[PDB]
């Protein structure tokens, strides 16, 4: 148990940590202006000229103090209540603000032993920021403290309620810009209060940073009426409190002590609504949230050059972008550092006093230190089930392309027995489809946790106000939540709909970046879980909806985070239900990742054995040599290889006939797409060697692809006999339709797999069958068209060994 | 003039229209239900049997008999009012009430005259619907009366507002899902309302389609108490009615009549709030919004099998899955069909009665037929200033590689004068990035719209109740906005720092569909306006932000959707001011497209004159013949190729250290991206010919790409000699740090091209060279490290022709 967690205090907040949240808040405003301006003289010691003046200045100033203030009052907040807290800084462009704090907290230092105490440390620090070799302008993963960047805005929320799921003695105090609230995802994120509980999960406090301007524009929520403002917050179940400073003559101590005194109350509130939960953990309360009012850019100059900076849009970025270049730009700094009156703050030796930090907490409670931020320090192995008791046995004891199996099925039980041996650290997120991709073997174990109004068992089952499974119609909350869960040291996995998923790219690009810098240089913060995300109902088998739900490119999305041998990023085509059981349990195993897990739902055949499936997963491409008829490479005329389980399903149906036909050919399967590239480009995929070996040196390649072909043509640019691979895949054809006329459309079925291979050993020779084969592609729409339903023998038809 | 805009009643609704909208209602359930369960028979003629049911039972009732009840009353509302108005299907998944409506208003035998009024034409209708050779199953682009397919939920609100706006006599009911409003998107959309002013754009009314369900989940909103739910409206500056219906015995003429009566409140409401919006257009009133609560699949059997249907999420897709193979669920389909009473609805030919459709509104009013819902009728092209006078002539006077000009600022010089010149009809979309992407010479003629609180001039610039600028921090937002202000007939462009682009990948990906399927099969919606997106800020040369804003990979998405020689998505890169202008006057005369137009906005070198920018746009591809030093193609060591201008100017940097060294070489530019696929791809790419003309028969190829080198890869696959191209793209490696470093760490500086382009020559003889080229790249990060700037020597470079 970390700290004392929801404990009031039942006294007034002492005057001495009154004096101490001064001193953090000017030390860190200080130590920000540091950051962005000045390259050398950190102290100001004589003679502080311009060239103390970084020569590229960039940052951001405007949002900075308040996050600052906000810090001082949270950090006293933590040691008076020993509260066990994470923070997210939403306006993740406030970097500054961050390291400030883990600079003061300690925890800098101790990450980083060369950024010392001391003068030469803090010259060190101002240098550092933003600039070459030095460290990024954002509240980055390499920032003590962070588990939420913010460079791309608008998920603060969705990550502050992840975290706190199944955490019930955490504090997320969730800072959010007031621009960035005009976001989407953002807007929607407010709404996470109906699904989580007061007695099992933590509580997050919204802290809206009102500061009434985002770059070049007012923004929406500050200008709008105050009635209109807290409407709207307790239209979506908060109790608002608002608080309004800065914009008179109110002397900053008093400033303090009214913002200590109403975020006592607030905290009160919490410890109740905390407190109360222990009996009442189904009734939903009304959670506070803050409306934070202070002017933009706070403390700097009122006005620079006749344009006002303080409380408006113009102090966003840079004030005073002349401080290197002009004695009057250089004055108006100097005046504005000295303001804070270092001189009482630093000690001769250029160490902070202690009687700017004695209100700090300390130890594992400091917001650098706590594990939370680090959830690697926390994070346990998965207690998994043995995988075998979920095999599909079809294949050992009737054939491969044996039965009718919905592949996600198995995942299904295999995650149900994992929710059981792991009740409270694997969740379970859906968008409204967890039933429909069929993981709902889960509800055996657990419910959809919902904490809204209830009406009749005739409608509500499988969903209790506790539970592991969150289910939203939202891919921004769904994606959110589950990275500030694997943040904070748990587990899970989502599924979506496919073309659904590119809802969520730029989120996916943003967490495959954080894994990027920490597997790169931050070994200090810990492995946590992957990001498993099963991509189903997928662009072939589409029933009740149609060309708008047909587009499997988050493949080519994913292609662009496979850099450096960092490996965050893995593309799995799941060929049946054994292949997906052995590769959910490597995903499960992994860590540091986004796993991308393709599978179909639709009743469909399974070709391997588990055991089968474990070897093939781990080579990455596999020859199906019990589908061969080809004695060696040389007798093969054509490879016939897909990736994906409907191309795979008819390039099976095309070795049939072509076997029939006496054409000799080998089969291999693709599973672990990347493991296609080059070892120049990733030092994990098959040598040069093993890719001939599959793929021969010198024969036609017929590949049947899932997605889009431009994928593979990219990825085997400088592989051995990539000249002679014919990539067929997704070429925006479909509609709603039935199962062959949306492969037919695609030149994906069965009959145009077997003609294409045709073209690619005679065209000449085999001219007259080819055009038998499009005629009957002909027919069997025609059949479609006319009956209602597939012609029997395309429907009807199972690969010869079952 | 479209009709009376705006105008009251002043009398009840006669009782003649509600006996018509009660026949509305039922005869659009029976054909919604025939729609998704009759291959045949739909008059249910004897016999009836199972043999006249569909084999494949796909479709969505739930919503349904709820979108059919809105749609008679907004069908009553326009024939009353004389009211121009075009509805959005927010739940698109409810096609057959958008394609009954179209057959009842009669633009759908108008449309596709096969499809009669009788009862040949109603088994046609039937038939088809979700069915191989038929139609789609949501209101997809293909139905009369669709701006919104609503296949991907989210963006009904963004498309509504941006349909009213500068459209001040348009009435859009904007029907929204209760699932679609847990989206991020859709939560965001709420808030357009503070950007449209009620003088000059028209009027949304956002109805929530309260059914208490998604797919298998009731929703967030239906279950939060009402109190919370007006909160919530009201504080998003709505005056929410509510209306409840169909939850107990009240007999349907009732409901009728107390939903005409509320609508004929909420219609005179806006009445008065367009009335008050001529005198006081800057009060921003609260405009009614609708919460509609009735139970989902209202009107289908009650139970069925033991379970609860009507009132339940299991209504969502299709009841009695069993229709076709089981007598009892037969009976049930039989009795469910006949409860409508269609025997009242059709005369003995099949023909609709004409006591049906008495109450509907005529001619263009119709919502099949009025223009906005096919804006290309409307659309007409934009008055375009002629280009030359904003041509930068630096080019032509000093020479090539000129000047320190800011690209954008070119493009916004001349969106200044298309808003002059076309006041009402081109808008510029911005996420708070427009004076930031430089496109701020727009605001000399127009001032951001703005309708929300005002404070003073002080912060207030720019910014008016009126205007044709539109900015909120949301992709989301934008892109919608622009694509429906594009589907009722207008023009304009927005702008985006290029990484957040992906927020709103699935909207292109939904905007590129809608195109694909109009272009290539529903020639009577004609040619719209194209999105045309300003893609700045760029992976090079994010100089405040970090590794977080380095993504510039929504180029590889839109190669998704470059098939069929549908020729809907364009990728243009910018390699300077002229071509910019060159690209942005093609974007603005196209039709019918997605244009994303890659330029910086960082100082930089002029490359072409205009002239030269036009010649080569056209091509594609061009060879800078006064750059190149080789007499011939057999004459080139190595064929210098770029796309951006980053990877341009570090390119004609190496060029010019290669040209000092005696090696021979070309230079060739590419700006239209796909011009690079072969003619079997893309039917207007560069012949063969043409590019083996560009890249030689058999030279190397330096090839320096602005995005992922992925990308150029797997397009020129098929291109005689790709072998020989080595494309340098970025690969995931960057900071906050100095221009320099940005295009060392990829190995994109001058310094490694011309490493690279010695390797590819003669690594052997070059070996010496190519370490003292990689040296010098650490002495020079070693400089940026030490003095906080660039070295001279790089900065300080100009092209020699200057
Ligand atoms: C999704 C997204 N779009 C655009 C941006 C560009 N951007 C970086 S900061 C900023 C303004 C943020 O304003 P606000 O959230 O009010 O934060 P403040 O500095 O006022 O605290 C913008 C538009 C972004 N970071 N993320
Ligand atoms: C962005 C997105 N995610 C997921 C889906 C999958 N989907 C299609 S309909 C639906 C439920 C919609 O429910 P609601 O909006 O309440 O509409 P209803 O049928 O109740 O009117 C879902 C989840 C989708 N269409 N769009
Ligand atoms: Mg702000
Ligand atoms: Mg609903």
């Amino acid at each position: 148990v970390i700290g004392t967690p929801w404990q009031k205090l039942d006294r007034p907040v002492s005057e001495e940590a009154i004096e101490g949240m001064d001193k953090y808040w000017r030390v860190t405003n200080y130590m920000s202006i540091g950051q962005i301006y000045l390259r050398s003289n950190p102290l100001m010691k004589e003679p502080f000229t311009r060239d103390d003046v970084k020569h590229r200045l960039v940052g951001h100033w405007g949002t900075t103090p308040g996050l600052n203030f906000l810090l001082a009052h949270i950090n006293r907040l933590i040691a008076d209540h020993q509260q066990n807290t994470v923070f997210i800084m939403g306006p993740g462009h406030g970097g500054p603000a961050g390291t400030s704090q883990s600079y003061v907290d300690g925890t800098y230092t101790e990450y980083y032993p060369n950024i010392t105490k001391d003068e030469a440390g803090l010259q060190k620090f101002f240098r550092q920021f933003s600039y070459p070799g030095g460290i990024p302008s954002h509240f980055a993963p390499e920032t003590p403290g962070s588990i939420h960047e913010g460079g791309e805005l608008g998920y603060a929320l969705s990550h502050a309620y992840g975290a706190v799921m199944n955490n019930p003695s955490l504090f997320v105090p969730c800072i959010i810009g007031d621009g960035e609230a005009e976001t989407g995802p953002l807007a929607t994120g407010w709404q996470s209060n109906k699904l989580v509980n007061p007695r099992t999960d933590g509580i997050v406090l919204p802290i809206l940073h009102l500061n009434g301007y985002k770059i070049a524009n007012p923004t929406i929520l500050a200008r709008i009426s105050d009635e209109e403002l807290h409407d709207f917050f307790r239209g979506m179940g908060y109790h608002p409190y608002e608080f309004v400073a800065g914009f008179d003559n109110e002397d900053h101590m008093s400033i303090h002590r009214r913002f200590a005194e109403l975020f006592e109350t607030i905290f009160d509130e919490i410890c109740d609504i905390k407190a109360a939960a222990q009996t009442d953990d189904m009734t939903r309360p009304f959670y506070p949230m803050l409306i934070f009012r202070t002017p933009k850019g706070w403390t700097c100059p009122k006005f620079i050059d006749g344009k006002k900076t303080e409380g408006s849009w113009r102090a966003h970025q840079v004030p005073l972008a002349s401080a290197r270049d002009t004695e009057e730009h250089f004055e108006v700094l100097k005046g504005w550092m000295e303001s804070y009156k270092p001189e009482e703050l630093f000690n001769a030796d250029g160490s902070i006093k202690d009687d700017v930090t004695a209100f700090m907490p300390k130890g594992e409670l400091r917001i650098g230190a706590n594990p939370n931020a680090n959830g690697g320090v926390i994070r346990e192995d998965l207690k998994l089930p043995e995988l075998d008791q979920y095999e599909v046995t079809g294949v050992k004891e009737y054939g491969h392309g044996w039965g009718q199996v919905e592949a996600p099925r198995a995942l299904g039980a295999y995650c149900r027995d994992i929710i059981k041996n792991n009740p409270d650290s694997f969740r379970i997120f859906g968008p409204d489809e967890t039933a429909s991709n069929r993981l709902n073997a889960t509800y055996e174990v657990t419910d959809k946790q919902w904490d809204n109004g209830y009406l009749s068992g005739l409608v509500d089952e499988h969903m209790a106000v506790t539970g592991q499974v969150t289910e939203q119609l939202s891919e921004h909350q769904c994606e959110g939540f589950l990275e500030a869960y694997l943040l904070t040291g748990r587990h899970g996995i989502w599924s979506s709909y496919e073309s659904f998923v590119h809802v969520i790219d730029s989120m996916l690009n943003q967490h495959a970046k954080w894994l990027e810098a920490t597997v790169r240089e931050i070994p200090w913060r810990k492995p946590i879980s992957s990001v498993n995300l099963l991509v189903s109902s997928h662009v072939w088998r589409q029933d009740h909806n149609g060309f708008s739900a047909q587009d499997p490119g988050v493949t080519s999305l994913l292609i662009n985070k496979t850099f450096n041998n960092d490996h965050v990023t893995n593309i799995y085509f799941a060929t049946d239900a054994n292949m997906l059981l052995a590769i959910s349990e490597k995903c499960f195993k992994s860590t540091n990742k986004i796993n991308a897990i393709f599978a179909g739902k639709q009743p469909a055949p399974t070709w391997v054995t588990l055991d089968e499936a474990r070897a093939e997963l781990e080579a990455g491409a596999a020859e199906w040599k019990w589908a061969s008829n080809a004695e060696n490479n040389d007798e093969v005329q054509v490879v016939l290889a897909s990736a994906g389980d409907v191309p795979t399903q008819e390039l099976m149906a095309a070795s049939d006939a072509l076997n029939k036909m006496g054409i000799k050919f080998k089969v291999v399967n693709v599973v672990d797409l990347l493991k296609l590239q080059s070892r120049e480009n990733n030092d994990e995929a098959l040598t040069d060697e093993e890719f001939t070996e599959l793929f021969t040196a010198d024969k036609p390649v017929l590949f049947a692809y899932h997605s889009y072909a431009q994928d593979v043509r990219g990825l085997i640019y400088d592989r051995p006999n990539h000249d002679n691979f014919h990539v067929v895949g997704y070429k925006e054809q479909g509609s709603t339709t039935t199962p062959f006329d949306m492969v037919r459309v695609n030149d994906m079925d069965r009959y145009a797999l077997q003609a294409a291979a045709l073209k690619l050993i005679d065209a000449d020779k085999y001219a007259d069958k080819i055009d038998e084969l499009n005629a009957f592609r002909k027919k069997a729409f025609q059949f479609a068209v006319d009956n209602g339903y597939d012609i029997p023998e395309f429907t009807d038809w199972v690969y010869p060994d079952v």
